[PDB]
């Protein structure tokens, strides 16, 4: 008896606005593109961790209904998808320009200051450091992310990007508070729309995620 | 939005079969309703916490082999108009014989301490109520009639919907459509009908909603982290 909260309830209202990525943003895409960094998998985990994080989030401004406090992932064989979506804190718009437009992560900057210190390969250092959310371009296409902040009265956006250049931002109706990154996976990455491949990834560290996670509506963790 | 997973999918299939409480049983059913105990209210955390243990007993039998994870949720719900108030959790559950054993006897260490303590002391059966409690049977200070489905998590098991009015007898027979786990339907008295108001038990349960072990539910609505 399965339990799923991801479907298509969203559409984009209205316009466009137009966004360049940082200069260091840019430099580190390129970077993972040519890279030959094989455990593309870890994309998986980097967007567990920040929906957990999230969640984290939205623990903060309760006090004495509690918000359901989920974590979702769906593949789409017909598609080419896998879908991660959470309950938590969202992103307001400044947000969303800000949060995954930049260099902040403080990985990131080491991650980039490796690169100009260390003699080796930047697949390595990428195994090294991570690159955050940036990941995701490890393995898709195209990166579509609805988001909307659980403060009251926030709109929700669509952030839309094919991870070189540029990003997009429109305001988008029927958006659940949370966050919720749609990845249109590449030709060559189609496995990560097969339930057995993403559950046996993440059967290696569901134990330890904090909140609950299911896959195709199918719980994983305790 | 709402979580319910409380409806009527249970119906009748099997034979009835007809039992007679154990002696010690019917004593205590005696005189739990008679007494003039009145925090009946007590009887909505009895049940939460059998829900929670049954949670517990489902995880024992979890190893890491492979599948999906069992849902392990507690529900509550009220219906004004049926004079009803509904409890049901996912866990362990209760084959026949558990049935006939555990809702039907008077096994409860703390039950054997209550009638002990009633008979050799002279303090009156309100106070000793509150300090033992009665467990499953506190159900009777509210009920008219308690009516129970359960189908055990064990590999095989069939449903079974378990009846009574609390007077010397109860019923059994198989029951088609139960989920695996419990669910406890309390038909209320008519002095009683305040625990069919959603304010009412939300009121209650928010004392101690936070100690609950598992994700608990009152009309679809969560109620604790
Ligand atoms: N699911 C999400 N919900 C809300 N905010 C998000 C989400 N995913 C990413 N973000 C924002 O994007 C930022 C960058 O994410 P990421 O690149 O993973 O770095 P990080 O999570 O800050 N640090 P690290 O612990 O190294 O991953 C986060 O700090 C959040 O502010
Ligand atoms: N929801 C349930 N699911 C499974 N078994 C149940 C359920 N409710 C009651 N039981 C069974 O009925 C027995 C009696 O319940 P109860 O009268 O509350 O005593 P107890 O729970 O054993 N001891 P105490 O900790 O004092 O409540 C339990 O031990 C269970 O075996
Ligand atoms: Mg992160
Ligand atoms: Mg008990």
């Amino acid at each position: 008896p399965l339990h799923s909260i991801i479907s298509s309830t969203e559409s984009v209202q209205g316009s466009t606005s137009k966004h360049e990525f940082q200069a260091e943003t840019k430099k580190l895409l390129d970077i993972v593109a040519r890279s030959l960094y094989s455990e593309k998998e870890v994309f998986i985990r980097e967007l567990i961790s920040n929906a957990s994080d999230a969640l984290e989030k939205l623990r903060h401004k309760l006090v004495s209904a509690l918000p359901e406090m989920e974590i979702h992932l769906q593949t789409n064989a017909e598609k080419g998808t896998i879908t991660i979506q959470d309950t938590g804190i969202g992103m307001t718009q400044e947000e969303l320009v800000s949060n995954l437009g930049t260099i902040a992560r403080s990985g990131s900057k080491a991650f980039l200051d490796a690169l100009q210190n260390q003699a080796e390969a930047s697949s390595k250092i990428i195994g090294q450091f991570g690159v955050g959310f940036y990941s995701a371009f490890m393995v898709a296409d195209r990166v579509e992310v609805y988001s909307r902040s659980a403060a009251p009265g926030s709109l929700g956006y669509q952030w839309l990007s094919d991870g070189s250049g540029v990003f997009e931002i429109a305001e988008a109706s029927g958006v659940r508070t949370g966050t919720k990154i749609i990845i249109h996976l590449k030709s060559d990455c189609k496995e990560f729309s097969s339930e057995a491949r993403v559950r046996d990834v993440v059967t290696k560290y569901s134990n330890f995620v904090s909140f609950p996670l299911y896959l195709n509506g199918r719980r994983m963790n305790t």
